[PDB]
């Protein structure tokens, strides 16, 4: 159906820039396996009701599938499969041993008691146990779920398992206390600054003083605004949320703004900053600007106002296939989402890492080994859409889907 | 969804004659688990082709889920879980230690080799393992599906068991080589035969010399007229095929009728008969009319003109819910699908208890049980139709959702 | 102290036959002993750990058997004890068993609907290593039932992921999930078999004779209800713990249960003269049984006995000094663990119907019952007549032999 | 009473710092227990029932580490204790364990070698169902040794038909079956670092200090060696239960050792003077280290006590009535089951090179074990200075605190 649909269009899209024979295109476009199941829970009030919950493994030819879970009314199996597809190019352009996977259940969680969330997750463990594990399918938050619910999912799989294996590792996001790992909470954002770096050093411009805007305030946003002024020396000059922007050219300060959207909701009416639209903010003149917030922001519609150099893709799909060709033809460099925004995966990784190891890292060791394979993976893409003369989303495409069926060709699953 | 659709409102219809908590219809309205694959083949000529195989399994209160493989071009999933649902309540019926489920390929086995039926067998299986098993569900056949495809499934599951359990239980419709029960064949138009004769001696008639009419003549349509001659004393005045039926007043042999449609390719034109249409077969005044070709052949444009004492639903569905009030107004007792057909699962039960015990029956041991199960059904249900003063459909849904309430109730999964 | 007498009777029994003192030494101490937490969130919010056992005594025989106990006063040494009788019950009756028990320390009466489920759960959850169809096979046993073992079996097949018979891992099941006809009456109609058989071995008919029953639970109720309608006796007394009530003409079973049901009590039934529960002990009847506590025959009132078949159906109803006197006085008893063993057997029957995928007939389990019963007893009584010995001491020769004998021909025990 | 005196430590443990009811409650039971028959055939034929124990306390950070103790005292509630304690000191040094530990009530002394494995193989087949490498791994401990964890390993391999890293399954094996360098120094080595960060929190250069250690068993030995060769420190007393020496100029480790092997005890060293072990406890020195025997510092010493550091090596040889007193002259204690610490690292160091099939040098095992006993150290010292507490109760916060928050974070209890 429609996310699905558009998955599919860009793998077909992004096929036509490499060799790829027709019976390994089909079988990336089919997800291996789709399980739908019901999820029973007993309510605070004494009544049994069954919601709708979904596991996909996209393709496991590279290793066990990787993936988070979606708590979400709008839920659907295409949105799943879209972004079961799409982790599976992830987990492959920053190189990690992992196939593509991704879960939902259709909940409007904020309905829900403490123990009625407790009573969901537990139960999702129990319907879809037969098919994850540590070497099988790795979960991992997403849309409102978080580090407490992976701490009952664990739970509910060591107590099923009988803790004959490293139950830890069967899903990444955990609380530190059993098993999660340093770094997990800026690792979108970290990845992000990471490409962002390496993107300038390819454009020869040093971000030392330059100007950002980062479209969102949630975690990644906040984080992306944080990490680009302390570490890359950059001014943050305009943030936003669902709710408007804000713009100071002379730099806002990302702790403060925080403190402001948690006391008030928004980032609205920050003292010392004027507020101005989200499409004015993607307008703005500035090095690097970074949608963190919502899918299909830059269009056909806007695509020629934008005046960035780099468009750091933080969010997932926040450019548009029309719109990619308009940047390009402008000269502007776009990181694809699925590398720019990998960081996530790669510390979920290094979460798993430990956890089957039975050995823990700490913040130092987690942050280099996530800068050389953010650093390894964007010169990968960016050579390659330098050697080809192609879109970096196209080289991105390329970089992943050569490795997804490299190893579908030495499995023998396809005959060429 | 249409299949499902309909699948769950006649659930829904029933439940207005019976106290069944909200909490525990909606549970019975969701199948529990769902699985779509990938069932990858090696062609002939060596290109790989990926098809959609279907497991669903609608409930497992009562015990393993039960039935059967479609391979059919038209293949959906909704008719997958229409049919899943179905089961549930077969099994029930008959009062089996099962509970429902189904399976299929997306695939035209007419367009494939023998070989490449063997390796889609073994890659459904391949696909489908980890939520299979003795103890967990249990396919069989179906349309286009056999026992040489049961075989090579069974052969493909124990390959992968390693030998560790009872693996000829993990598939029924076996051939006798390899853990097969006596009765297979003729097990549908046996059971159906069985629920005549008490139809019959619930309404005080003698079917000794009474006249049968039978709709289809693939393997249970004629083994239900076969056996309606040779076992009830019923003289055959008409059959059907496809194309259309024959009719003598004298009576037909059916295995004639049948090496005629071997020699010639229908039953047209059989030598003294009369040629007539599949509605003039319908419309013929006989004691029992057996509908066992297709669904919805006895629909509210003809319900009027069907003249038959007992309607055998040998097929699964050919009344419709309009033509269920216009015969029962008439006085017309069916025998509902799922009771009348109930046979087949049935002897798929006594084959797989047969492979689970390491021990192999007669020919009249199957008989004898399967007479005792379908004759103690066909009273609980005529009893319950009696008493409550409904249609025999709405007292097969009593009978069957009854029992699987039961069950859920006393595992605690509905608590009312 | 429970545990201590269970050994006790054991050592006792020993000098009745010759067994190893290497085989002793192993049967006197149960093989596995399992104590855990068993943790539930109450209704209000607030977690409570409980205390539950499990005790598999002996698996010589093969898989363990027996029940849960659910009673604030619980102790292991209790657990210990029983799970101790239980391989001897099994083997009594000849089942491919061995013995186990366990118990949580909790008062349910306190505990929800709601809590309850989730302690049998979380008691699942905790002994799940040690149980299996093939392994260890619980049961209902004080404050347990049909319902709870429900739950159980549910909560194991969810852990086990429906891989093998899960239905087996644990029997007293409803009838919706592998339940097994005669599971009811089991227990009374186990008895009643041996009381046939006892009479016959005394020359006795049974027709019109007359029999009391202590106790008005559903063993007594089931007890005198089919010795009126199988044996054709009159039920001239039964009791409560509030008292018994007499009619040497006879009382209707299903009259005397209604009464009780609408009073509380059985006493004032209409027809019939309020009586002590000494008194019913005392009545001069062909049967006596009681079927309500334990040590209500003593070396005080042992004399004052004049039944001629005492039919253990409660447990240890009957002291050792008792035996001896009721013995004297030429009083056969049907010892408690050969009497009432019809529980634990129609337990097996349940077992096989879930190992084996196919459920009997009331009659396949009716005839099944009976033929078991009716060999044990003659085991049993052919025993104590060619060796001399009371019949209590006989059923220990039956069950412990069979026990030894499996260790030996495992290579257990050497001699 | 083993077991109630752990229980009263964590129900102080509790006075300095917010632990809700439930989670104490659940602290206070030891979450598995099992107590199971192993029997031997003798070499004179004879089969032998032994009683073994294993306690699994708390598995919260993860799989359960300690111990077997063959012993002919042993008794649960010593195992219980043990458990108990095991779960604090895997959490005081950040492993990813919870506590265990178990028994044999036995007197190896009495056995052959070839009863001595039947019954460490025995063991394992009765306690197989509950340890694994992810579940439950055992060790060494009274009276057994790497030659015992050798037979433990190969019949647990046995059983499990090589399926999983089974090297995996108990700690202290020989080298050529997944042992770890560094075993044997790994309590003194750790110490000497705990020593090292305790003089820099203390602003002391060791270099040219002077250490006395009581007891020149393996421990003391090798403190009082590592503690001259890496910390720069003069040696000028050691003791053992015949005596001490004393020489201000410095005693040599090795020489004092083949003394001792030659003798029987360091007394009547040529290269010294005799003197008591009360006088050794009472010297002037910069670092005293008990490791030897528990409550050699009380009441009744411990304002006599002169060292600026007490590296508590053996565990319990200061009372809590000397705690008080000796926080009150500024005397820093390093408490037991942190300065000890170093034999439970090491362990998890061989357990990791065992799931990971890659062995470790003796190099990189000293330089992980320095890190994490600096870090438990530092943690310790900044909780004790930060809440104004004793560097034992500061242990006793650090650990809870770990234990407590795994068990938040998968919702055993709700707060
Ligand atoms: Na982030």
């Amino acid at each position: 159906i429609d996310p699905f649909e558009m998955a599919v269009k860009q793998l077909e899209r992004a096929a036509q820039y490499m060799d790829i024979s027709e019976e390994a295109l089909e079988w990336l476009k089919k997800p291996m396996r789709i399980v739908e199941v019901s999820v029973p829970i007993e309510m605070d009030d004494g009544s049994v009701k069954v919601f709708t919950g979904f596991r996909v493994q996209h393709n496991w030819a590279r290793g066990p599938t990787k993936g988070g879970i979606r708590w979400h009314p709008a839920e659907t199996l295409s949105t799943v499969k879209a972004l079961a597809t799409f982790m599976t190019w992830k987990v492959a352009v920053v190189d990690l041993p992992y196939g593509g996977g991704k879960g939902g259940i259709i909940v409007n969680p904020k309905e829900l008691s403490e123990r009625e969330q407790e009573r969901l997750a537990r139960a999702y463990i129990r319907a879809v146990y037969d098919v994850i594990g540590p070497w099988t399918d790795i979960p991992a938050p997403d849309v409102y779920t978080n580090p407490k619910i992976m701490g009952w999912m664990m739970d509910e799989y060591e107590t099923i398992m009988r803790r004959k294996g490293p139950a830890f590792g069967v899903i990444t996001g955990k609380p530190l206390s059993i098993g999660g790992s340093l770094g997990r909470g800026t690792a979108t954002a970290q990845g992000a600054i990471f490409t962002i770096r390496e993107a300038a050093k390819a454009l020869g411009i040093d971000l030392k003083g330059k100007k950002i805007a980062v479209q969102g305030y949630g975690n990644a946003g906040y984080y992306t605004a944080k990490l680009a002024k302390e570490q890359l020396g950059m001014t943050v000059v305009a943030v936003s949320d669902s709710r408007g922007g804000i713009y100071n050219p002379d730099g806002l300060d990302p702790d403060e703004v925080l403190k402001w959207k948690r006391e008030h909701g928004s980032v609205k009416d920050f003292p010392g900053a004027t507020n101005i639209t989200n499409e004015e903010l993607l307008e703005l003149e500035v090095d690097v600007l970074a949608p963190a917030a919502i899918e299909e922001v830059i269009t056909e519609k806007n695509a020629d106002n934008i005046k960035a150099k780099i468009v750091a893709e933080v969010a997932n799909g926040p450019v548009t296939p029309e719109a990619d060709d308009i940047l390009r033809e402008k000269g502007i460099l776009q990181i694809p989402d699925f590398l720019c925004n990998a960081g996530g995966v790669t510390v979920s990784y290094f979460e798993w890492v430990q956890n089957i190891n039975g050995y823990y890292w700490t913040e130092e060791e987690v942050r280099e080994k996530l800068d050389k394979k953010m650093t390894k993976a964007f010169w990968e893409v960016y050579n390659t859409h330098k050697d080809k003369n192609i879109h970096m989303r196209d080289a991105a495409y390329v970089v992943a889907v050569s490795r997804v069926y490299q190893a579908m060709k030495d499995r023998g699953w396809v005959k060429k």
